[PDB]
RNA sequence: AAUAUGAAUUAAUGCGAAGUUGAAAUACAGUUACCGUAGGGGAACCUGCGGUGGGCUUAUAAAUAUCUUAAAUAUUCUUACA
């Protein structure tokens, strides 16, 4: 439901430019290489052939009991 | 002297039925049982001394618990970003 012209912007109007400005201009600056993200091990798995000691090392495999 | 036989005479024991006097054992069996040994008692048994568990491992709380950006940020994300 728009709010007047006149009037400020309603709770939901501020949620809908809160999420413009959040698709343009919250990602300026810089990008982010190099950090671990934990849901893109269930997005993004690596293919086997792939995957190294590191990766494995990095993920907690060798850790036994 | 040995072997065999019978033997006066005399000892131990099994089974069978079948009551009698008690109630010793199996449960904490109503006094823990049993082992060795000694004494005593109608009968099982009772008592002393040490031993054994084939009886007590059957074992189960005097309680007390903490601070960093609660989110325009984590929570969403589908091979994308890099
Ligand atoms: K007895
Ligand atoms: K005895
Ligand atoms: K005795
Ligand atoms: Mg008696
Ligand atoms: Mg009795
Ligand atoms: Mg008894
Ligand atoms: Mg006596
Ligand atoms: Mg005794
Ligand atoms: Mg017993
Ligand atoms: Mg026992």
């Amino acid at each position: 439901i728009p709010s007047a012209n006149d009037k400020p912007y309603s709770s939901q109007e501020l949620f809908l430019r809160q999420l413009n400005h959040s698709m343009r201009t919250a990602k300026l600056g810089a990008t982010i290489s190099k950090v671990y993200y934990p849901h893109k091990d269930i997005f993004y798995p690596p293919l086997p052939e792939n995957i190294t000691v590191e990766s494995l090392m990095s993920a907690g495999v060798h850790l036994g009991q």
